[PDB]
């Protein structure tokens, strides 16, 4: 997870990369 100033990305933060890894969805 993580937040710059305001926008803040709750934990479990999903990054879409080409498949098979797609939306990852990792705890951070």
């Amino acid at each position: 997870g993580f937040c710059w100033h305001h926008s803040c990305v709750p934990s479990g933060t999903c990054a879409d990369f080409p498949w098979p890894l797609g939306h990852q969805c990792f705890p951070d």
